[PDB]
């Protein structure tokens, strides 16, 4: 969230909010700069060859096997002016969904989403999960673990595949138990995709449609809700896919669409949702909350020298919005349930982020984008907090201007 810290990529590490880390790997990896923009939050201005061990370079693959959707470019993030620039637009882009009150509350939902202590094999003992911490080095090359809920990265080969993506465990599914687990977004806010939009009110579009550029603010959020869901152990299995039906025959026949996308989008796109599947999952992950509530009426120790077994109790009570009675005992209260669900999976949608920031965007999910344009959000003549592309007392203020491609021509340069 509000980052209250001006962050200089050149800054001196200091071992608290700027300093060297490491992250959970297959492969011994060198440390990184990182800088922790705000609690739980951490930004690592660098192209993503850590978190996984198959995609440990930037090298693009062969020119006639790249799909026509990407964009490669292994120079992109190398230099120290790029990662100062890449910092200085994430942060901004942090405070603009901030400074919405959408984007505050899911921000802070963001930060109080701690992933669950289910790392014991004694079902009477909290132990943190490994994968849900990184490793700050220490002035001797000593290494401190520290937890954290959300890291914003680089992206890896293919700069604008951007998703949230976390580390697995042996047996537990995090992302779908209710646990939780860190989330990696894969991001940049050095680049944008067009899309087309006809803002003619009259019946004569004989011209063609109006090209326009998503503000980086919504695509971020995007990702964040996608966080938001998995922090909290509610995504939606990737395989539970859809194959738009407003006009099916038999079998699929066209693209498809996972749950997990069109309910983190919202609007039309989410109404096609069966209404009892939704409860299904509601129903599914209310019990799942509930198991965790026992978890920790059953909890007598806890692994660590630093936070003691009342603390995370605490902490989790918090989190998931459990009751606790004279007894200390916990409980997951329906009505309470059911507001924190409906927050994370129906108010926290790409829609309604669009809405708060009066901004143009794709109508549908299924709006795909149309290219790739190079942009920098970081000069204030060229993109704000509040009004992003659109600057108010300027022509730019008029009719989107401000991601019109054509007009705004001078913020958007297309490269593929
Ligand atoms: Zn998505």
């Amino acid at each position: 969230p509000f980052v209250n810290k001006q962050f200089n990529y050149k800054d001196p590490v200091n071992g608290v909010d700027i300093a060297y880390i490491k992250i959970p790997n297959a492969g011994q990896m060198q440390p990184v700069k990182a800088f922790k923009i705000h609690n739980k939050i951490w930004v690592i201005p660098e192209r993503d060859t850590f978190t996984n061990p198959e995609e440990g370079d930037l090298n693009p693959p062969p020119e006639a096997k790249q799909v026509p959707v990407s964009y490669y470019d292994s120079t992109y993030l190398s230099t120290d002016n790029e990662k100062d620039n890449y910092l200085k637009g994430v942060t901004k882009l942090f405070e603009r969904i901030y400074s919405t009150d959408l984007g505050r509350m899911l921000l802070t939902s963001i930060v109080r989403g701690i992933p669950f202590w289910g790392g014991s094999t004694i079902d009477t003992e909290l132990k943190v999960i490994d994968t849900n911490c990184i490793n700050v080095i220490q002035p001797d090359g000593s290494y401190r673990s520290e937890e954290l809920n959300l890291v914003i990265i680089g992206p890896s080969a293919d700069i604008i595949q951007f998703e949230c993506k976390s580390f697995g465990h042996e047996v537990l599914n995090l992302t779908r138990n209710g646990y939780g687990s860190t989330q990696y977004i894969r991001f940049s806010p050095d680049f944008t995709f067009g899309f087309e939009e006809s803002l003619e009110v009259d019946t004569n579009p004989l011209l063609g449609a109006g090209k326009f550029a998503t503000d980086p603010a919504v695509t971020l959020a995007h990702e964040l809700i996608h966080a938001g869901h998995r922090l909290y152990g509610i995504a939606i299995n990737p395989n539970r896919v859809f194959k738009v039906n407003t006009n099916a025959y038999y079998e699929m026949s066209g693209l498809e669409v996972s749950f997990e996308e069109l309910r983190t989008f919202g609007g039309h796109d989410a109404k096609f949702i069966d209404s009892l599947q939704e409860n299904e999952f509601r129903l599914y992950y209310y019990n799942k909350f509930k198991d965790i509530a026992s978890t920790l009426n059953k909890a007598k120790s806890i692994v660590g020298t630093t936070a003691s077994l009342q603390y995370m109790k605490n902490v989790f009570k918090e989190k998931y919005l459990l009751s606790e009675d004279t007894s200390g005992k916990f409980s997951v209260d329906k009505l309470k349930f059911d507001k924190l669900y409906k927050m994370l999976t129906e108010i926290y949608t790409e829609d309604n982020f669009v809405k708060f920031f009066k901004v143009l965007n794709r109508k549908t999910y299924l709006n795909f984008d149309k290219a790739v344009f190079k942009i920098n959000i970081v000069p204030k003549v060229n993109y704000t907090i509040y009004d992003g592309f659109n600057l108010r007392n300027t022509n730019l203020a008029a009719n989107f201007n401000g991601q019109n491609t054509e007009i705004n021509n001078m913020n958007f340069t297309k490269l593929k």
